[PDB]
């Protein structure tokens, strides 16, 4: 048993509810928040943004430090960070941007780090301002995934498009 509530169940593993992953987060404090990042770690809008204004720019000032020893992630690949006040840890994962002309057959590499935690909040991957179709966002999550993960997908339309179109 877990905290999450108000889920739809769409498999034996993956569930989806219509809610912000900020709002979210605050409220259950998973063991993992997953972000939208991208290979710099910069959080400057979507699911980043938002998660990074919520912890008053920490993500940001830890996530700067990262890259100076690190160099930055591989599309596809991420890294896991403090959690700051949302969760435990956050899972940065780089989804392919298709406004940057990256290969969409790096969306299922991303979603395979989600198999290395057995819990994740999670956000649609490469929805939103990177671009990709959220249908097939979905379809690869549900394909690949094999964890149990949440999706919070804060946006009715697109909510209620995606149970309505599921396969
Ligand atoms: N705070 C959020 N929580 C959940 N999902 C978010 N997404 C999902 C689609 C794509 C990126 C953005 C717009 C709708 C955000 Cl910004």
């Amino acid at each position: 048993v877990n905290s999450f509530s108000g889920y739809l169940k769409l498999t034996d593993n993956v569930y989806i509810k219509n809610a912000d992953i900020v709002e979210e987060a605050k409220k259950v404090k998973p063991t993992v928040v997953v972000n939208a990042a991208n290979v710099y770690l910069k959080h400057g809008g979507g699911v980043a943004g938002a998660l990074n204004k919520a912890t008053n720019n920490a993500m940001q000032v830890e996530s700067d430090d990262y890259i100076a020893t690190n160099g930055p992630l591989k599309v596809g690949g991420s890294c896991v960070l403090s959690g700051h006040n949302l969760a435990k840890h956050c899972l940065h994962v780089v989804g392919p941007n298709v406004n940057k002309g990256e290969d969409i057959q790096l969306l299922k590499s991303a979603y395979e780090n989600f198999n290395q935690h057995e819990v994740l909040l999670a956000p649609l991957l490469s929805a939103g301002i990177f671009g990709a179709d959220p249908i097939h966002s979905l379809r690869v999550c549900v394909d690949t995934v094999r964890t149990n993960v949440y999706l919070a997908v804060f946006d009715k339309n697109l909510y209620d498009k995606l149970v309505s179109s599921f396969l």
